[PDB]
């Protein structure tokens, strides 16, 4: 197990434009196209992110290219942010994948807001961090996936992603 196979589980794979949980036009392995209501503006972004005329459908190879750019972008977003780089530094290879999984979902800004949770994780107060991380929209709006990530933080293992 690794960060790639981990996010591929939470995100899935659909090759035609779809609406993510929140209702936003999405494609591939959880690649948010836009927060606009207009489908024609979703298509536009897609064409611009792939470099051709798509019409709302892409191939598996393309879907995985955005996935690689997206995972790369989530790591670089952490190592540039004054509140995320120290924490990421203090974590093991499993708890680093979890912190990425968050950034990938809700963005660097959204994670960097979790001030009190970040501190706990930095103090290696795991059980306490797990309880704090659950008092959030992230947990109510997408509870199953969140309690997979929270379990990773609490345990430092792959147990939540292994029986799948
Ligand atoms: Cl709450
Ligand atoms: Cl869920």
């Amino acid at each position: 197990m690794n960060i790639f196979e981990m996010l591929r589980i939470d995100e899935g794979l659909r090759l035609k434009i779809y609406k993510d949980t929140e209702g936003y036009y999405t494609i591939g392995i959880g690649h948010l196209l836009t927060k606009s209501p207009s489908l024609n503006a979703a298509k536009s972004e897609l064409d611009k992110a792939i470099g051709r005329n798509t019409n709302g459908v892409i191939t598996k190879d393309e879907a995985e290219k955005l996935f690689n750019q997206d995972v790369d972008a989530a790591v670089r977003g952490i190592l540039r942010n004054a509140k995320l780089k120290p924490v990421y530094d203090s974590l093991d290879a499993v708890r680093r994948a979890a912190l990425i999984n968050m950034v990938f979902q809700m963005g660097e800004t959204g994670v960097a807001g979790f001030t009190n949770s970040l501190r706990m994780l930095q103090q290696k107060r795991w059980d306490e961090a797990a309880v704090n991380l659950a008092k959030s929209r992230w947990y109510n709006q997408t509870p199953n996936r969140a309690k997979r990530v929270i379990t990773t933080f609490r345990t430092g293992t792959w147990d939540a992603y292994k029986n799948l």
